[PDB]
């Protein structure tokens, strides 16, 4: 599924990301925009052989199992395929674990490079939330 900007903002709020770990909803929408352009089916292979999955491009190196990332962990205890669903539950629940693990949203390199320190509230401007 490709979410609309406000559609995803609303969904993320429903799923408990609105100010999760002190990150305002706009941060999460911004991160999704640049990680996946709001497309739940996004995948991207990394140079180390791991793969990023879903709306928040969660990496098989640490967070999910895809059966083809030798030496990897599955710290969210999910198949990476769960992260491609039209329903964002699995992605959100795993993202909560990720953002709580020490580095906050710096875990998402596109968030650090494209969202951090910007007016992220712009990403939810106009949306019925
Ligand atoms: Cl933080
Ligand atoms: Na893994
Ligand atoms: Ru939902
Ligand atoms: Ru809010
Ligand atoms: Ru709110
Ligand atoms: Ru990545
Ligand atoms: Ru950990
Ligand atoms: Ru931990
Ligand atoms: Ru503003």
């Amino acid at each position: 599924k490709v979410f609309g900007r406000c559609e995803l903002a609303a969904a993320m709020k429903r799923h408990g990301l609105d100010n999760y770990r002190g990150y305002s909803l706009g941060n999460w929408v911004c991160a999704a925009k640049f990680e996946s352009n709001f497309n739940t089916q996004a995948t991207n292979r990394n140079t180390d052989g791991s793969t990023d999955y879903g709306i928040l491009q969660i990496n098989s190196r640490w967070w999910c199992n895809d059966g083809r990332t030798p030496g990897s962990r599955n710290l969210c205890n999910i198949p990476c395929s769960a992260l491609l669903s039209s329903d964002i539950t699995a992605s959100v629940n795993c993202a909560k674990k990720i953002v709580s693990d020490g580095n906050g949203m710096n875990a998402w390199v596109a968030w650090r490079n494209r969202c951090k320190g910007t007016d992220v509230q712009a990403w939810i401007r106009g949306c019925r939330l």
